């Protein structure tokens, strides 16, 4: 695929820079407003165990990846519907149009919906912003769960210190989110001009490794 071997790309090129052995870290230049990301995806459910993986995005959709590999997003409305088949057809239609085919899918998205609005907090929801993504794949590690949507875009939330990154290889761009929940966006071809931060360093690093395997996967 084109666009994690793009954004492959540019993380290797960031890291190759060693962007925090500047004399002079100057991070602050390497912003670049154009390049504040879209989508990303607020909260999440690991229900992978029966049903699959349920997330909500920052406009209040929310999506699911079945165990079966199809895919049902709820818009922001609560009524409009996209199911995405195995294979790839997009279908859209309505949760009031009661299909009964799709009633056990709807029912389970809702569970989620339900669910991540009583007992999870947003994410990134102090980002003002520059079609709605699917997610495409994910998996997790001990330190981080990993989000592949539709639009290329790769997310990483870090477990152990709530630390997030959003990397676009459409933007060549990467947001970061620390644990005071302040957020930057920064042209990752600036961070190699200007270099950045100890801990933003180590995370494009273990980026890197996360879409090496996203790859090797594929």
């Amino acid at each position: 695929d084109c666009h994690l071997s793009d954004m492959l790309q540019q993380l290797h090129s960031v890291n190759a820079s060693k962007p925090s052995e500047r004399g002079l870290v100057r991070q602050e230049e390497a912003e670049d407003p154009a390049c504040i990301p879209i989508f990303w995806v607020s909260k999440w459910v690991d229900y992978s165990d029966k049903y699959g993986l349920g997330y909500q995005l920052c406009d209040n959709s929310v999506g699911v990846l079945f165990n079966d590999s199809t895919r049902l997003i709820l818009y922001n409305d609560g009524d409009s519907l996209q199911y995405i088949e195995r294979d790839g057809t997009e279908s859209y239609l309505t949760v009031s149009s009661h299909p009964n085919s799709l009633m056990k899918k709807i029912t389970l998205l809702k569970y989620f919906r339900n669910y991540m609005s009583e007992h999870l907090l947003k994410a990134g929801a102090n980002i003002t912003p520059r079609r709605l993504p699917y997610l495409r794949t994910w998996f997790r590690t001990r330190s981080a769960i990993i989000l592949h949507l539709s639009n290329g875009s790769v997310q990483i939330n870090f477990f152990q210190d709530h630390t997030k990154l959003i990397l676009c290889p459409l933007m060549a761009a990467v947001t970061y989110i620390d644990e005071k929940r302040d957020f930057r966006t920064y042209r990752l071809s600036l961070l190699e001009e200007y270099g950045c931060c100890k801990e933003l360093a180590s995370r494009l690093r273990y980026a890197r490794t996360m879409v090496d395997k996203l790859l090797s996967s594929r």
